[PDB]
């Protein structure tokens, strides 16, 4: 029907093409013929990479009889040479012809698979354009050719010529999604079948819990998760015809596995390296309102985008609370602009990636994003001044667009230049906002280093008596604090140095 | 609009009529386009917005554009819809920094009649009116209607009692609070959703939306 060969998940998809592309090349000749109607001569699939195209492509190729499929990837195509950049795009179709003018009728089918259909053949109006004029003539020409079958796959249907998309050329347009809970657990059935017959799959594996645990998963990483969990049991054996793999190779599989749509737990994890310390009543509230945030977001009918900005004094410590806000509320899609990633790129290249990052979150159900600085992003300068308008535009619009179809967003973008953003009336974009205050206390600097254990107690309270009697205003961040009371620790004596730097700070 | 689309429909010389719906951002213009451009039964109908020309390059759009126009003149009927136009011309106001071949390309695509016996009808929305008049852009359009904000606590109430929010008791509540909490209320209908929804989520009772309507304002 669908599943007893290997393509699991996909049910829908492939009876629409069963009913549109196969309809007529099983039925009697006769009445085909009587009911006079030709075949459907294309077929365009297009989805995320790595969810299963390719091999559907080649199991309705054998399902069918047919040929060997012909392979060919968009970029190889081009050469060099006047008029060698189209021949190759014109070899493909010899031997269909050939056939077709021997037998006739009685051909047998052919395919053709292309791959990256978007890379070559881009709107027309240069190689280019003589590409799909090539392109265009063969594929329905003055010689009818009815012994043939095109398919093509691509991951960005909206920049294809808009005259190789009319019935007659690429009839069929389906898209692939990623796998549901179901779907994984068939691709996990399809996968754990030569362990399960043979008799080296342990009885204590549950593959529903192991679907359950495994989100976003896109099909492939299945596959490299069973046989590397295979792996593990065999090199952990070397009884060589009792090899047993059990619940705990998978775990550990599972857990080395790094998902393509998850989390990227390093980042967020080195973004809090020097720890959360609550010194003051503030962090409370602002932590509380952030999972208030995140569970409107989640629990909303309406509200499927919320931008959320934070802002404070420089050197406040605000890229940690919103990373831990984030690292606090278990959603399956998390990822982090900064300016370290951008850095050596050029403004073209800067753009794509601000904007593909961008386009991979409509593909998962619930998601969260964070931008850092958005000053740094946009090359502020305060002499002239001077900036970057292409990236600042492309935020801008960004900002605003809702995620197609049912999904859910959070964005969350942290500054410390209000004032520059008040200027550059960008300020309308965002839905509410928060701000984060330095210390303004000695009890706090006392929390802080009892925290750190920076002395004994006999030094700390002397050092808070020497700034409680001499600083009266005292107003730092947390990082300055930290950094100043490490060097004082190393350096010697506690009013020497840590005194003296609170002093020439405040 | 109804009227302005029976005249390009029905009529002899009128073969290019142009439109320019301005008011306060967040007021709801484009809600209102589409709405006028839905209820007409034009066979041809087409969208110009910031959200297809994302990441491109400025060759790029104004290729698109001229193709868009291009298609635009082969059918009996047509509309067409352009947002912003002060976004599409990105501009910043400090500087003030802009693009000026999109600005020309415009300027120039909004006066040309289109070819043989077709019609069109185009309607182009804007929140910077200003700057349109200093640009020296606002002879292209043949008209231009204006959309305000609301400046009463009725339609306040018409628009909870549309979303469901009052619950006759908290409309009293709310609408009594506001009477006198508040001696002057101007806030677009986006702002207001918005305001509603998030306060629906915690302390339904009249405080949180009091607050709420109060910082807006
Ligand atoms: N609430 C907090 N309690 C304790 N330490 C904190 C807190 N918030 C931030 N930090 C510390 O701040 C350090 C660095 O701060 P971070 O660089 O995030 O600050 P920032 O103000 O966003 O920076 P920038 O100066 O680049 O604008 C981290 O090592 C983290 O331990
Ligand atoms: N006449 C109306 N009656 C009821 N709701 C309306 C009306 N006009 C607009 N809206 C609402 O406005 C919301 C969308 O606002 P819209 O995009 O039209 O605003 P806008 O003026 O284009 O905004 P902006 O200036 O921020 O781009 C929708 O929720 C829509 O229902
Ligand atoms: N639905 C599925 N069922 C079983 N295996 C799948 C499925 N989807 C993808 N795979 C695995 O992914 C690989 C197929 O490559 P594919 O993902 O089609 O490449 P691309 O999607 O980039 O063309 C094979 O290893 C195949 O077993």
């Amino acid at each position: 029907k669908f599943e007893d060969l290997g393509v699991g998940g996909l049910d829908k998809e492939f009876t629409k093409i069963f009913r549109r592309a196969f309809a007529s090349r099983i039925f009697p000749p006769s009445v085909i013929e009587k009911l006079g109607i030709s075949h459907v001569k294309g077929l365009l699939l297009y989805g995320p990479p790595g969810t299963g195209k390719t091999l559907i492509a080649r199991k309705i190729g054998t399902m069918l009889n047919a040929k060997e499929p012909k392979i060919v990837n968009g970029p190889e195509i081009l050469s060099k040479y006047v008029g060698s950049s189209e021949e190759n795009i014109r070899n493909l179709f010899k031997d269909a012809e050939a056939e077709y003018r021997a037998k006739g009728e009685e051909s047998s089918l052919h395919i053709i698979i292309f791959d990256e259909l978007d890379s070559v053949f881009k709107q027309r109006g240069g190689v280019g354009d003589n590409v799909v004029n090539q392109l265009l003539a063969k594929m329905d020409g003055v010689d009818q050719l009815n012994n043939i079958l095109v398919i093509g796959m691509t991951n960005r249907k909206d920049l294809i010529d808009s005259a190789l998309l009319r019935p007659g050329r690429f009839e069929v347009q389906v898209e692939i999604h990623l796998p549901d809970e179901k779907g994984r657990l068939q691709i996990f059935d399809i996968q754990t079948k030569k362990m399960r017959e043979n008799n080296m799959m342990s009885d204590d594996v549950n593959l529903a819990e192991l679907a359950a645990l495994t989100k976003n998963f896109s099909g492939a990483e299945i596959e490299g998760l069973v046989k590397s969990a295979s792996s593990f049991a065999i090199n952990k054996t070397v009884d060589i015809a009792k090899l047993k793999v059990t619940r705990e190779d998978f775990l550990n599989a599972l857990n080395d596995v790094t998902p393509a749509f998850g989390i990227s737990e390093e980042d967020l994890k080195t973004c809090v390296e020097g720890g959360m310390m609550l010194y003051s009543e503030r962090v409370n509230s602002i932590l509380k309102n952030g999972a208030r945030y995140v569970r409107q977001v989640r629990e909303s009918d309406k509200s499927r985008l919320v931008s959320l900005l934070i802002h404070g004094p420089a050197g406040s410590g605000k890229t940690a609370l919103a990373a831990e806000i984030a690292l606090k509320s278990g959603f399956p899609f998390i990822r982090l602009i900064s300016p370290n990633e951008l850095s050596g790129m050029s403004e073209s290249a800067k753009i794509a990636y601000i904007d593909n990052t961008f386009r991979d979150a409509y593909k998962s159900p619930l998601n969260i994003l964070v931008i850092d600085s958005l000053e740094t992003l946009v090359d502020w300068v305060p002499i002239g001044p001077r900036f970057s308008n292409n990236i600042l535009q492309m935020l801008k619009v960004a900002l605003k667009r809702k995620p197609p179809q049912d999904r859910r967003l959070l964005i969350m973008t942290t500054t410390s230049a209000y004032s520059v953003l008040q200027q550059m009336d960008i300020l309308s974009c965002f839905d509410n906002e928060i701000a984060v205050p330095n210390m303004t206390n000695l009890d706090e600097l006392n929390n802080v280093m009892i925290e750190s254990n920076f002395l004994d107690d006999a030094g700390r309270v002397k050092v808070i008596n020497e700034l409680s009697r001499s600083c009266p205003n005292f107003n730092v961040g947390i990082k300055k604090t930290l950094t100043n009371i490490e060097t004082a620790r190393h350096d010697e004596d506690p009013v020497n140095e840590l005194v003296e730097l609170m002093t020439q700070s405040a």
